[PDB]
């Protein structure tokens, strides 16, 4: 059918010319800054040397600079020709043509790329290019030219490619075939006069339901990944330069940036001439900042304060010369989404959101891609969702009509959605031939509006103007309550808990000193008292490791050591330095000060004797048998049984072997008890397994009301040895029947069933959590507190916490070494149903005691008339510039009770203020809605 | 859905043990026979040296021998273990464990392979292995073991693979998944006791419409290909040895051999102990010789004599100790099939045929794969046709149920057809795990006959017993007249005509001396006279280059030089030596002898003046205008216009560029004339093209009845230069309307239309021919004689001959160099309609004249009373052992007239005898059927 | 490949529907008789009845020879 005759023939087979200049070429390498090397160039004879040939290398962390001094050949003849220099793209680097140094040019784009030499100025210039190693040898040759001949070659390549994508039943496929025919006729027998003429004839063969197809070129950059931050800091400057050279070459282009800190990275590295580059670039057009967010992160693990700073400290750039923005919120690589996001968005002045994964196309009780998200708070979020092709559809895309068809099926709207650029790497490239892409697509389809029109230059702001018109304001709409569920690729989330232990301890610790440091305002006045400039710098370093890829611990071994480096550590070390600092001139009013933040036995007979409860491990079995309440009457049989099953997948996802029996840790145990006291009781029982390894958990608790508490504390200490690729968990089967699982999400409590959605794919079902998870019919249940482990699962009502994971990924630090784990099991009652939530989250508190000399009185309870047990205040902090402070509260128990808010203060005034710390004229609500975040601001 | 959970997990992940013996290992290389190197081993210190490590190499025609002397480790412990030695397969070589030399062992099998060490004899032996280079470095390590553990690993690998092939809708897919589940359970945690036990449990999970699925392991070897004959002569001995070691390991196995000469190759190389190996091997069972043919060749290009010898001289082995045979005829790689094959088969005592390509599945006026072939002669041929999967379906096949489904659709029968082994390479391998393959397929499906039974041990002889029963004897059956048509991959058929020029001239030349050398029988008696032993050796060398791959000229450059070597040349040189030899004592009865075999002008006014016809080239145009008959009244406008179009494909197929304009050779020509005479007239007209090259054709003819002949002779001489990848043709448009094209096939004239079948795929349509092709409404037409070009095409009635082709294949000798071409154009009439056929074929005759001293009378016409113009006798020759001679005739004009045969002789008797030269009791027919080959034998 | 294809002939009768109970009471006796004539004609046949009261309906209407 002549299918392989037209397609594979001409696609393979003045005009393009290749000249070679061997001399004047220099090479440089550092085996030990662009401004530092410019002074080391002209002076004497340094490591800069003549290359003139291909330079091989070997694996190193070193970077290799390269210098090419080119003299323009002849005068007029080769000037009209297009000047070009081809380079082989290495792992990283930069390219410059500095005098002395004005420019910064793009590198990080794909292995194929073009560098244009200015035809405006006739003379000799210089070139500075470095190549990051990880080895990749560069192929460098000068390439002259024509533009019209190469255009036809590209247009034909995108022609026949579009012929294959078009339906064979349509006449267009037979048309495009005949179009690929006539072109091949004059193209074959090597004729320049025919090629240029045939290009004109092809255009004549080209030009002879309201819908729209658009796209926005973007670069998604991970600040920490298998390449480090310092190296990727050089990678982000390559993303800006590719646009700058594209602007003069092509107009109407659109770029978006998920990092507000990206601006600062460029302003710190290139403060001089590139601060004045951004202003005409951003203000006029062609640039948009999405979300104005300081960090792109997973929202499940951290608190709302992490989401509070990124909005506020990312809005700080708006105070500088900046501020052309968009209403879209972009978290493409983020796994999972919080249920408080619809509430956080509207308050942050951002009305749109984008989600890559976590969706399906079918009747789900859900129509399509485009979606209006209604959280459990009751608020609504209009969000724009890309199809199942994700962001890799338009990434490095020359295929034209290929994914255009697959985009139309999931989406209805009046139009589709395309995201240009790659989100996997040091940063995404932006192709320079996109100008022809938009043009050649306007060659196939006619102009005027009848058939869908092709415009790549439209902005999402105008796109959101279209959705406000076509579709109704709505009452009954696409509706999904809570979060979304698809293949999560949880992976490292529960793996390498040691980086969580450091972070989660640093999380609370940095969240510790915040508010109380504003309570010393009255004591010693200067600015009064608050580490405004001091704590601002603190949040700068912490948010850097909190990114979506970095925080769970999925990365190479090099940057993983930078996670356990002072980056995480010194934060705790500086905060523990400040907490011992501010105390000196403060606590001096305290003789003996207990510092805590709030606002108002037997062996053979196997018993630990007390009133509250009883939990018993059988003899020689090693497994807890009876957990039973006398007053309640609930008896348990199948507790705390540790289970170890291997893992055969990589760091990304988790895939267990087919029907693999999980090895129990039960063995010929021995019995022991740590101490002897009414205050302290710890009974020790040893567990062992094949390839002997010591797995230790501890038992701690306070009796009743001599010790006082309602909850046990069980901490696990395990030093891993030998066998890798294993996944360890501890089971807490409730032996109870409930279709609902109580779990506390970020700023609230979400309601999720015991069984996953019927559309679920992956066998293994695990859920990420903050602190505790419960099962409650409201008259009773079982509550499980935990530390350093964010994961858990619903087994058919068997509570299983994930202690450790060891992926087969190329990381050797995820396998062996000691670990300190902690968790708990708590008895549940209807009266204690609101108590278990209160005794869970903030239990991470660490007791600390210190005393100065005595002059004063140390008892002051300064909080004013609120007293709501159903509400919990997560964050209260100051401002930037005044020093007005903000107060943010959220209701713990919601969905049933309507919390009356009497919260107020004295000696000053108060007004309700959103999460962006921006002034809002409703006033303080006397009653809080269920599952509502209440944030306020305080002024003198 | 846990699809990638079960399939990709356990498939990747005493028992297998790897030991290393560095010492005692020797290596050898020849940079300059197995019997020659055995005397060079123990004596002194030769190039045989210690290796003990991996030996790298470089491109060479050399072979590298290798010696491993192994001592059995310990006594009992590692004896029970399976002894094995793994080698990396090179281009070619042999493997031996000689004492002194008994054995020959298999090598040529795939890169993975096993060599078993005998556990019967306890001691130390030697190993001799050579590696052919073309470089490939060998990896050699001793491997010990268990057999039960590895069996489960293979059975499981073929299990999950069968799970994917089975329909997901069926419960079998879900069953096999659960079967792959339970196995992975005990297999994962490294337990020998569990693996051996789980293997038993899996067998218990296995065992709990009449059809048959069978196959025969076979090796298709090309005697000359991209590797030469001398090197592949070592490759064929590796095919036999793989069976010999398989026989003791597994029974019921079946092997087939398309080469009868393959026996002789083994008997010449290994005459001593391997002559006694074949007799118990072939006679009992497990071996069958298909067709008993000396050569596997394309039947279109040569004459019937080439097909006559291969049957007869391949039946010579039957006279030795041999002769367990089959009725199947096998030409899998042969492109195209003759229409006389149904007649040739029944006479050769072979009733079945096999065809790979040239078929389609649809309603074609044709049901299925299985077919009863009715030739244009009227005879029927029952043939067995493999599906569209060809012979590569069961080739190297571990995939089990994969191609089992695709085999059932094209074929109905009661059963399908599978051909095991590869037909592409030096020779096909036969896998040793086929024993488990038949067994594991008997594990999935139960035993007894209900569902299709799996037997790989059945023979095609018994298979043809089944077809005689189930289906009817038949009247109306699958019917296809003439040849078959699918993608031909004509390719080199018209390319490199120089190897055709040598062969076609050698064809007739070897076909020349045959019969007349029996006419001198009476002259000088000893045996009387005939080169019985002399001409027998002649046909030995000639048939060697006549194979299907070798003859068209598709091959590497090395063996291509061996085509133009004395192999083709000396045949002509020896025959021209004998023709000048036998004449000396023969022609002496002739004073002056003309030796031929048979049985009874102007320029400016542009004219060559004579009576018969007129053919005129216009001035300055270079193109013939008017070819016109005065008596007939037919005028032609559009002759002999040479056309050059490029080619963008390889040697195999031919693919033109999409709508590429073919460049005409018309140019500013000049006029000239070779000689001046009534006997000799040649007018010269020059043609030229871009990148100037001289394309010359000549004009020769004899006037009427001073010169006498009815036909022109035009010979083309072109020396190729510069541009490659071109395809040259000369057009002879008839300017006439006919739906039928007259063409003379091998032994007859087939009838083919002007348009290809409606099921045809490839655009370009070209036909292979012997000598001439005509277009006749029987009152008139145009006849085209040609030489050295077997190709032509039907353009809508434009006659186009293919002068030369230059493929892009890795052969540099198909591009440039001079060529001598010849063809003709003949006027057609109803009375001359039988004349044109007679003046076409044998015109290749070359005039030769020589004279001795004079005593005698030189005129004798010895032929006795036949005189049939519609019949033509192609071959008459002698026998093997007596020296009785045979006479074979065939009717040229058939389909209309019934030829009365009065053919007989005197002084002796005559009986009808088939193509195998075997005695047949109907007698000499008085009348010959249309399109019938009549062969007879003569006795004293 | 071990597999089995079976079935059981059954009659699902609604005691009250677009036709009344008194009329369908005559309809249930037609379900039993079709089996009785089938038993002698063909063996191994299987019938099932979702109504235990179906027995009583037959025993009340035909108490004598059909018990």
């Amino acid at each position: 059918x002549x299918x392989x005759x037209x397609x594979x023939x001409x696609x393979x087979x003045k005009r393009i010319s290749l000249d070679h200049d061997h001399v004047k070429v220099w090479w440089y390498q550092v085996s030990f800054s662009w401004k530092s090397i410019i002074e080391r160039d002209k002076k004497g004879e340094l490591e800069f040397r003549e290359a003139n040939i291909n330079q091989p290398f070997g694996p190193s962390w070193s970077t290799t600079w390269f210098k090419v001094k080119i003299s323009l050949p002849e005068d007029w003849v080769k000037s009209n020709e297009q000047l070009l220099f081809q380079w082989d793209c290495s792992n990283e680097g930069i390219v410059i043509d500095p005098k002395t140094l004005i420019p910064v040019t793009a590198f990080s784009g794909g292995e194929r790329t073009e560098y244009v030499l200015p035809k405006t100025s006739d003379g000799k210039h210089f070139f500075y290019i470095e190549a990051g190693n990880n080895d990749d040898n560069r192929f460098f040759h000068l390439r002259k030219a024509d533009l019209d001949a190469r255009a036809l070659y590209i247009d034909f390549w995108m022609l026949g490619d579009a012929a294959r994508e078009l339906p064979g039943d349509s006449w267009q496929k037979h048309q495009a075939r005949q179009l690929g025919n006539a072109v091949m006729n004059l193209f074959d027998p090597n004729d320049r006069s025919s090629v240029r003429k045939c290009r004109e004839l092809l255009q004549r063969e080209y030009f002879d339901v309201l819908t729209n197809v658009y796209g926005i070129g973007n670069c998604h950059i991970d600040t920490a990944w298998l390449w480090p931050f310092a190296e990727t800091r050089r990678k982000i400057v390559r993303s800006w330069s590719s646009q700058c050279t594209l602007m003069d070459r092509f107009p109407e282009y659109k770029f978006v940036a998920s990092q507000a800190q990206q601006f600062k990275w460029l302003l710190e590295d290139h403060p001089e001439f590139f601060n004045k580059v951004l202003i005409p670039k951003i203000q006029q057009s062609q640039f948009f900042a999405v979300g104005g967010t300081w960090v792109e992160n997973d929202t499940n693990i951290p608190s709302g304060e992490s989401l509070a700073r990124q909005f506020f400290f990312g809005q700080r750039f708006f105070l500088k010369h900046f501020g052309l923005k968009s209403k879209i919120f972009w978290l493409p690589d983020t796994f999972g989404y919080s249920s408080q996001m619809p509430q956080l968005c509207r308050l942050s002045g951002i009305d749109k959101f984008l989600t890559q994964k976590l969706s399906w196309n079918n009747i789900n009780s859900f129509p399509h891609s485009t979606f209006n998200w209604a959280g459990i708070d009751g608020s609504q979020l209009l969000t724009h969702m890309p199809p199942g092709n994700t962001y890799t559809a338009d990434s490095h895309f020359g295929d034209v009509l290929r994914t255009a068809k697959q985009n139309k099926t999931p989406e209805y709207y009046g139009s589709g959605l395309m995201l240009y650029g790659k989100g996997d790497g040091g940063g995404g490239p932006t192709e320079e031939m996109l100008q022809k892409m938009r043009r050649i697509r306007s060659m196939n389809n006619r102009n005027g509006n009848v058939i869908p029109k092709l415009q790549v230059g439209i902005t999402v702001d105008e796109f959101y103007d279209d959705i406000l018109k076509r579709t109704n304001q709505g009452h009954d709409l696409p509706t999904w309550s809570g979060e979304l569920y698809f293949e999560f690729h949880r992976g490292t989330y529960t793996s390498q808990a040691q980086t969580k232990k450091l972070m989660r301890l640093s999380e609370i610790k940095l969240h510790d000193l915040e508010w109380i440091a504003a309570k010393t305002s009255v004591l010693y006045p200067d600015s009064y008292k608050y580490p405004s400039k001091q704590i601002n710098e603190l949040w700068e370093n912490v948010l850097l490791c909190q990114f979506h890829d970095v925080l769970p611990g999925s990365c190479i071994e090099m940057v993983y050591k930078y996670e356990a480096v002072p980056m995480l550590h010194n934060v705790v070390k500086e905060c523990t330095s400040l907490i011992d600092k501010t105390v000196q001139f403060l606590q001096s009013q305290s003789k003996a000060d207990l510092v805590e933040m709030r606002t108002l036995g037997y062996d053979d007979y196997i018993v630990l004797a007390n009133g509250k409860l009883k939990v018993i491990i059988c003899k020689k079995t090693g497994v807890i048998t009876s957990i039973t309440d006398e007053t309640l009457g609930v008896e348990y049989l199948d507790f705390v049984i540790y289970d170890d099953k291997p893992l055969g997948w990589q760091a990304w996802d988790t895939e267990l072997y087919s029907v693999n029996q999980y090895k129990y840790v039960t063995k010929p145990k021995k019995v022991q008890v740590s101490c002897n006291t009414k205050e302290k009781c710890a009974v020790e029982v040893i567990f062992q397994i094949s390839e002997k390894c010591k797995i230790k958990s501890v038992i701690s608790l306070n009796a009743t009301a001599d010790a006082k508490l309602s909850k046990v504390d069980i901490s696990t200490t395990v030093e891993n040895w030998d066998a890798r690729n294993k996944f360890l968990k501890v089971e807490f089967p409730v032996n109870i029947r409930n279709d609902f699982a109580s779990y506390e999400t970020q700023f609230g409590i979400t309601k999720r069933p015991t069984h996953y959605n019927t559309s679920w794919d992956v066998a293994k079902f695990e859920v990420c959590h903050h602190k505790f998870a419960d099962y409650s019919e409201y008259s009773k249940g079982v509550s499980i507190l935990n530390d350093c482990k964010y994961g858990f699962s619903t087994h058919g009502n068997l509570m299983r916490l994930s202690l450790l994971r060891s992926p087969k990924a190329p990381d050797a630090h995820a396998d062996m070494g000691t670990h300190e784990i902690k968790y708990a099991i708590y008895p549940h009652r209807g009266a204690l149903s609101s108590d278990t939530v209160k005794l869970a989250h903030e239990f991470n508190y660490c007791f600390k005691y210190k005393l100065p000399k005595d002059i004063g009185m140390n008892f002051d309870d300064i909080i004013s008339i609120s007293g709501d047990e159903n509400v919990i205040l997560s964050n209260i902090k100051r401002g930037e510039d005044e020093q007005s402070i903000v107060v943010r509260v959220y209701e713990s128990l919601g969905g049933e009770s309507f919390a009356s808010l009497n919260t107020t203060l004295n000696l000053k005034r108060i007004e309700k203020v959103d999460n962006l710390e921006m002034k809002v004229y409703n006033r303080i609500p006397i009653k809080l809605r269920p599952f509502e975040i209440a944030s306020f601001r305080l002024y003198f």
